[PDB]
């Protein structure tokens, strides 16, 4: 396994992603994935 | 053309209903980014 | 607490909730920008 901190996430509404940029190496490493964005 | 992506402000995770919610920095704060997730114990 | 995991490809969020050994874990893309 790699575990590493999540130290900032966004989403995004155009692209229906989320980014999680991670602590990790020289810093230029996310985890990305989609998702749904509405209004509750 | 390209609109930033937003912090996410909360993110609250459902056992219930198998998803996450992240609750973004934009409008009148009601509106997130859902989506499925497994939920389980560790061991 | 929020992980990310680029050898299984996982994003994991520790739950409070209860014993606080229960996660939520979902797929994820991991790369390098
Ligand atoms: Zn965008
Ligand atoms: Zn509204
Ligand atoms: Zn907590
Ligand atoms: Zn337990």
């Amino acid at each position: 396994m790699a575990p590493v901190p999540v130290t900032k996430l966004v989403c995004d509404g155009d692209t229906y992603k989320c980014t999680a940029y991670l602590d990790f190496g020289d810093g230029r490493w996310v985890a990305q994935w989609d998702t749904n964005v509405f209004h509750t």
